[PDB]
């Protein structure tokens, strides 16, 4: 990463942007390598930028009664903003004085050589004044966006738990996405809000020089046009506000359904998901089309006022006194500049100010939210004391408190066991202790140092070692002792690079017990006064749980204050204190002694998506050609008081007025533009549908390589550019191309020498564009790819917020966010610099060619007229060449969308339910190690099978291999029907599967239980009562109509397990594949699963995986996974007698049941 060459660039080198020549050469010849990227300047660093803005905003907050972020932004960049605006205005005056000089030349036809030299000198100054100032404005905008992004992230980690619930990741990601690249380049257009009125005043004086008070009619026409455009912009801002919330909701749902894709595939819910997304897109697209209709009219004002302004300006003068055609010809040159200023530069600047002030107001609104607070003592005894503590989940109710008068006291070094049934408030008690839930009555008192292990494991991107260390120094002895105690040596040995294997966020490649043990190891590794643990042994088998409980809790952490949630009697035996809760009330508190007593291919693909687009383009081309023919015959007809036309002189001026009106003669009306934007917005709808379908049909081996931030990137930014930015960019490019072509045809016949000179310029522009785009496309692709790490870090940090706050690693996460910000900044800065170089060089070619043409014309009557015509043609060519670069920039998102669309595809009878398996081998990757090898067994119809094995052995791998969700190789048959014979949909429809990872999406209770809307509320209530969900469901304001958010955050773990059981009961399948249905349930609640298994699945084949022993009392066949091989048994007593350690680890109640 070589230091930026801009650092040691000379004054002339910085002025002409000539330090970008190396990167251009390298990109032109070869594909860019990593070593070709340069370090960001030391001014653009996120750390320093955010530190400055934080100082100014912190001063504003305390100082003022009405803090506003605009004052802090003013104090950081006001003088640089104005500095660049001064030179911008200076360069805009040159565009206004140039017509004056042209008119003096025309009227004069020795003075004309001096006039030509001065006109040629104006071009040079305009180039050295505008391009350096425009780039300085883009730099200010970039620095403002970085500092605002850093302040937002630092606020996110301080948000309160009560306000967290309402803020969604969709809203968070939409905020950043809107101003990601827009805010930076909006800075250049802002100064025109005051520059344009001054240009109007100067131009009005210069037009009074000729037409006296007659110019005020054209001025009034332009004023009415400006009021019309203001109304149009006001109307445009209305729809986008309506659309924002729908967009955020769509993003939330798409992200959740992509995260739980294996559950979606197992349930065969792809069609319901697609239907929901299409329902949201209909509503969004209705407002998108309305906004596009309005923006078309706003963008057609410049091209339709051309004839009207000139005609109105000269008409009163002509009606009072005879006018000469020379004056009429001279008025068009001023009118072009004035129209451009009134109908294009002023309204765009006003819209820029509106959007920027709105974005800054939204950011301030976010920055003034409610924050997290807590209290502790350094002089405490390292005891934990709770005194009559009552807690309310909802702040408004504090209704029914979740906890009521909880009392407990523990001195340093003793254990406190916390028992109770589902929904009793154990996790809530831990939350109150952590300070995330503020009590309504009572007070908690401990020392601040706390270590937490959540009931739902959290994982972050990086190696296993990085996860355990979590941001502190690496201690070899401590790390090895913790690894040994947590029983992770056996499992880490299997990995290729040991613990150095990189883990995807959320631990997608690990088993549930492995994720639980990694989280436990992280907590054990941290040194703290208190250790909060929530169901750490839930996903583990009995022998592993016993080993961890003895070696990690009762040996490794003997002299630590500890709290442990457990429902096991063996675990309650060793606890110094016991606290039994029930429905948020202290049923019991005391010892166990007291309890016992009790490329152009992209352009082609885009154009041919929809037939309507082809028809519309053909229609527009046909009408263009008809207009060109009409103009030609009209010119031929003219060839063969109110006005003063003489055959001797000024008869020639007529044709040149006609060419002067070409901008309005060739403009697209509402019969050619509205259909063209409508059809492009149809193309966008089609592409989004295709992309979603491909993603949902892709194989898992392909889906497990994607990053949540990358999929969010593609579904948030790319879709928006196609929906809004691309349609009107293409409209403007088409308009400019048409005008240029028609003008070239008509002007060649009048003066041939203009045509034989326009082509050299066109050739030079084409060659330069082709040279530039080779490198600019590679920089654009890099920039587009640079946003995924930012989105991914945002998603991960929002997922692990309670753990981050509990441990205290906020500085570490802020550092990593700044790293990703700098990564995006490097590529964005390089892309903007190369773009400025290209535009500066295009202007230099224009200046050179005009100098040559003007000097040759002066060396060799109609010279001034020909100069005017030439300048109009060349300026329109430059405008079109810049619009083409914009369009090419926007087509890279089309290419990315097509890349995601081109993903590979994944790939009566159910009666007895009999199943045969023969020589089955399963792996996750081609050329990878086989998790299972040489499987073979048989299952009789209507029989119960118990699947057993140590954590991380391949039970979920076998259940996935049944559904063919990974690489499979063998023969499985059901009722004598091979899985090869029938389609994958048919094969998967015969299984009722309960996944180990629960999938709750954002939507109503009955939608969560029934996405296809086939069952009736009576049957749904019957099933809900059948699985003990009536009480839970009827505790919310909407019974079956309450909307769950944040993946069922208002539900407990056991409640989610019961919802999955209810889904499986609603499905009526002959074969059932259950994957640990009782994960964190107490034996009382397990009676539900027992009754349901015996009654609901009365005549069905059942393959039950479960680490619980009582469940093994309800099975006849047994399949034990060991060393990648499954051994078959028919008696659990025979199975246990062969294994000593497992039988020794069986609890006394379990062995009382097994052996009576
Ligand atoms: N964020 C929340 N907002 C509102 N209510 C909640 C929230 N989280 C849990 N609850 C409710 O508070 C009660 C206590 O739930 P909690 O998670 O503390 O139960 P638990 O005893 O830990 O259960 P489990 O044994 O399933 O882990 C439940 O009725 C639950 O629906
Ligand atoms: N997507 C994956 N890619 C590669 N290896 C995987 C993937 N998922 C799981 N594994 C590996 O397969 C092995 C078995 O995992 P599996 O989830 O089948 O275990 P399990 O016996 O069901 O464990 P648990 O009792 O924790 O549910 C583990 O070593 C795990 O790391
Ligand atoms: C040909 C004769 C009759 C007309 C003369 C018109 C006069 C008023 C015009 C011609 C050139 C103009 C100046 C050109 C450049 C600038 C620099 C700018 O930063 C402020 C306006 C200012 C200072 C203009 C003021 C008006 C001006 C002096
Ligand atoms: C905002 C700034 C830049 C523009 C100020 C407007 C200036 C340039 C305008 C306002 C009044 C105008 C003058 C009005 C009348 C005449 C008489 C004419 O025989 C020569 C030009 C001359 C002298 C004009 C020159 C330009 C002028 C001075
Ligand atoms: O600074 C900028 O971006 C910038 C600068 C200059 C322009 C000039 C333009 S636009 C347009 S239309 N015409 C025009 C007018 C009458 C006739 C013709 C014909 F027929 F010859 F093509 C073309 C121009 O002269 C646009 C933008
Ligand atoms: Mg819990
Ligand atoms: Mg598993």
């Amino acid at each position: 990463m070589q230091r930026s060459p801009l650092e040691k660039a000379s004054v002339v080198s910085k002025l002409f942007f000539s330090w970008t020549r190396p990167i251009l050469r390298k990109g032109y010849r070869q594909r860019l390598e990593l070593s070709d990227i340069y370090q960001i300047p030391s001014v653009d660093s996120a750390d320093n930028l955010s530190e400055k803005l934080e100082r100014e905003w912190d001063r504003e907050l305390a100082s003022k009664k009405n803090p506003k972020l605009i004052n802090a932004l003013r104090r950081c960049f006001f003088w640089r903003f104005m500095f660049y605006g001064i030179f911008l205005y200076l360069g805009e005056v040159t565009k206004a004085v140039q017509p004056l000089l042209l008119g003096r030349i025309i009227a004069s036809y020795s003075i004309a050589i001096y006039l030509g030299i001065g006109l040629c000198l104006l071009f040079i100054v305009r180039t050295l004044l505008l391009h350096p100032a425009i780039f300085g404005l883009h730099h200010i905008g970039m620095q403002m966006r970085i500092a605002m992004f850093s302040l937002i992230y630092k606020k996110t980690l301080k948000l309160s738990s009560r306000v967290l619930d309402k803020i969604s990741i969709g809203q968070l990601v939409s905020l950043l996405s809107n101003n990601l690249n827009k805010f930076d380049e909006g800075l250049a257009l802002a100064h025109f809000v005051w520059i344009a009125p001054l240009q109007v005043a100067l131009l009005m004086g210069l037009i009074w020089e000729l037409l006296q008070a007659s110019a005020f009619c054209g001025l009034g026409f332009l004023i009415v046009l400006a009021l019309f455009q203001a109304g149009l912009g006001r109307m445009m801002m209305k729809y986008r506000d309506q659309r924002a919330g729908k967009i955020s909701e769509r993003l939330v749902i798409t992200s959740e359904m992509i995260e739980n894709i294996q559950s979606v595939k197992a349930y065969c819910w792809e069609e319901a998901m697609e239907k929901m997304i299409e329902n949201l897109r209909q509503t969004e697209l209705k407002l998108t089309r309305k906004a596009a209709y309005v923006r078309y009219f706003n963008s057609s004002a410049f091209f339709f006022s051309g004839f009207f302004v000139v005609f109105l300006s000269v008409l009163p003068y002509a009606l009072i006194k005879g006018i000469i055609l020379r004056k009429i010809f001279t008025t068009i040159s001023f009118c072009i500049v004035l129209r451009m200023a009134v109908t294009r530069q002023f309204p765009w600047a006003v819209q820029t100010w509106y959007d920027s002030l709105g974005a800054i107001n939204k950011i301030q609104d976010f920055l003034q939210k409610q924050e997290y607070k807590t209290l502790e003592y350094n002089l405490t005894t390292t005891e934990v004391v709770m005194e009559n503590v009552t807690a309310f989940w909802e702040e408004g109710f504090g209704g029914t408190p979740v906890l009521k008068d909880i009392n407990f006291k523990i001195e340093r070094g003793q254990l406190l066991a916390v028992a109770g049934s589902t929904g009793a408030g154990k996790t809530s008690l831990l939350m109150v202790i952590m300070g995330e839930l503020e009590p309504s009555e009572g007070k908690i008192k401990h020392s601040g140092r706390i270590s937490f292990c959540s009931q739902f494991s959290w994982i972050m991107p990086g190696t296993i070692k990085e996860n355990i260390i979590f941001g502190v120094s690496y201690d070899e002895y401590r790390y090895r002792s913790v690894i040994k105690a947590c029983q992770l040596e056996e499992d880490i040995s299997k990995f290729a690079e040991k613990d150095n294997i990189v883990l995807g966020e959320g631990g997608i490649t690990l088993s549930g017990g492995q994720r639980a043990r990694i989280s436990l190891a992280r907590a054990v590794y941290k040194d703290a006064d208190l250790y909060l643990l929530d169901s750490p042994f839930g996903y583990l088998d009995v022998l592993t749980e016993k080993e961890i409980f003895e070696s990690c809790v009762c040996k490794l952490m003997a002299n630590k204050t500890r709290i442990l949630v457990t429902s096991k009697m063996e675990h309650l035996k060793k606890a110094d204190k016991i606290l039994i809760l029930h429905e948020g009330s202290s049923y019991f508190y005391g010892t166990f002694s007291e309890l016992q007593n009790l490329t152009w291919n992209t352009y082609l693909r885009y154009i041919t998506v929809h037939k309507s687009l082809i028809f519309v383009l053909i229609w527009c081309l046909v009408i263009f050609l008809a207009e060109v023919a009409a103009s030609l015959v009209v010119l031929w007809l003219l060839g063969n008081s109110y006005a003063v036309i003489i055959t001797s002189t000024s008869s020639y001026y007529v044709f040149y007025i006609y060419v002067g009106v070409a901008d309005t003669l060739l403009a697209m009306g509402f019969f050619r533009g509205l259909p063209l934007v409508h059809t492009l917005i149809t193309v966008s709808k089609i592409l989004h549908h295709k992309m979603l379908h491909s993603v949902l049909q892709a194989p898992m081996s392909t889906l497990n390589t994607l990053k949540a931030g990358g999929i969010l990137n593609r579904f948030s930014k790319d879709i928006a550019i196609l929906d809004d930015l691309l349609p009107l960019t293409i409209f403007d490019f088409i308009q400019l191309l048409l005008i240029v072509i028609g003008a070239i045809a008509v002007v060649a016949v009048l003066q041939p020498y203009i045509f034989v000179a326009t082509v050299p310029v066109i050739v030079a522009f084409i060659m330069l564009r082709a040279y530039f785009l080779q490198t600019s496309q590679q920089l654009k692709q890099l920039e587009s790819e640079g946003r995924s790490p930012i989105f991914t870090h945002l998603v991960t940090s929002l997922k692990g917020l309670w753990t981050l706050r509990a441990f205290g690693r906020q500085p570490y996460f802020e550092t990593l966010f700044h790293k990703a910000l700098n990564l995006h900044t490097a590529n964005w800065f390089l892309y903007l610099s190369t773009l400025r170089w290209f535009q500066m060089r295009i202007e230099m070619i224009f200046v050179i060619f005009f100098i040559a043409v003007t000097f040759i014309s002066i060396l060799t009557g109609r010279v001034g007229i020909i100069l005017t015509l030439a300048m109009n043609i060349m300026s329109t060519l430059q405008w079109a060449v810049n619009s083409s670069i914009d369009v090419d920039s926007l087509m890279r998102s089309v290419s990315r969308v097509f890349k995601f669309i081109d993903m590979p595809t994944e790939g009566i009878w159910p009666s007895g339910g009999q199943m045969t398996v023969k020589d089955l081998t399963a792996k996750y990757t081609e050329g990878g190690n086989a998790i299972l090898e040489n499987i073979s067994f048989s299952i009789s119809p209507g029989q119960r099978v118990g699947l057993l094995g140590r954590t991380g052995s391949g039970k979920s791998t076998l259940l996935s291999a049944f559904l063919r969700l990974l690489n499979t190789e063998g023969e499985i048959q059901i009722d004598g029907v091979s899985w090869d014979s029938i389609t994958l949909q048919q094969w998967r429809k015969a299984f009722g599967v309960i996944p180990q990872k629960v999938f709750i999406f954002s939507g109503t209770f009955r939608k969560n239980l029934d996405p296809y809307e086939q069952w009736s509320d009576q049957e749904i209530w019957k099933v809900a009562d059948e699985v003990g969900l009536r009480s839970v469901i009827e505790q919310f304001p909407g019974k079956l109509d309450f909307v769950l958010v944040d993946g069922g955050c208002v539900l407990s773990h056991g409640h989610k397990q019961l919802m999955c059981l209810a889904r499986s009961v609603l499905s009526k399948a002959k074969i059932l594949l259950l994957d640990q249905p009782s994960a964190h349930l107490d034996p009382v609640t397990y009676q539900i699963i027992r009754r349901t298994l015996k009654q609901a699945f009365a005549d069905c084949t059942v393959i039950l995986c479960e680490h619980r022993i009582e469940a093994m009392l309800e099975c006849q066949q047994f399949l034990v996974i060991e060393e990648n091989k499954v051994r078959q048994y028919d008696s659990i007593q025979k199975l246990l007698n062969e294994r000593s350690l497992f039988r020794q680890a069986i609890s006394p109640s379990d062995r009382v049941k097994l052996f009576p």
